[PDB]
């Protein structure tokens, strides 16, 4: 069977090294950029619901999140129903960044697909969303510790 | 604004390398350590650099990921004649035997990656993502360079 999983880790590896290197001067490398935008789309998330959209775990997330803090990119709120889980909400500063990372994004995104058809594009975001749903399932299996049979 | 795959592309990729770390976790091939290990396996002798290239990741990281892989017997660093500033990686018998396992994981998460789809939705996406990876390597060379983009 063709295998996809090899391609998938090379694109998303080489997209999250160019983020790193044009955000290097902003604080938002070290793949720090993927958790500001997501808490500006979710505003007052907290941490454990942003691991389970991110699909990453826990300490890589936590080091993140404490660096966006340092650097005053996004701050931490009392959580009045669970004192342990603080709301994650970015920071004026933060907010103001956003637009560039999206734009920067954009601009990948635009490269990644150059020479598609509008046809073609199309049916490979379908696909990918379907590939996203197959492996969450399993992604979410392990995560709770359970084993698989391969 | 055309729609967008990268999303979907690093959400995919972090779950399948989530998953791999979890299954891999009490071999020492976890914290994303088996990527390096199958590279070393393919290409035997391969320099850092080479490597590097091939992954699309950054000096620091690689360097911490090989580093880790000779410290637990998995990957040594032989003389290089022609540069001996930079050493040659090999797998060690340890390494050797333990590619299979990594590759036998891997081509399990891609069947389950893969799963209700037709025969023809499968040959689509692979030629689609081959196209993107070439596309998006080039400007990773470009910007690895010192190059600034367009944006």
């Amino acid at each position: 069977m063709k295998d996809i999983l090899r391609d998938i880790g090379v694109i998303a590896r080489a997209l999250d090294s160019i983020s790193n290197i044009e955000f290097k001067e902003l604080n938002l490398a070290k793949g720090q950029f993927i958790y500001l935008v997501r808490i500006c789309e979710n505003q007052g998330i907290i941490q454990e619901k942003l691991v389970d959209i991110l699909k990453i775990d826990r300490t890589t997330a936590s080091r993140a999140i404490k660096n966006l803090e340092k650097n005053g990119l996004i701050i931490k709120k009392q959580n009045k129903n669970n004192k342990k889980n603080k709301l994650l909400f970015p920071t004026e500063k933060g907010q103001q960044l956003y637009p560039l990372i999206i734009r920067e994004n954009e601009y990948s995104n635009a490269v990644a697909l150059k020479g598609f058809t509008e046809a073609e594009i199309n049916m490979l975001t379908d696909a990918l969303k379907k590939v996203k749903e197959n492996i969450a399932d399993d992604w979410l299996y392990v995560k709770k510790g359970n084993k698989r049979s391969y």
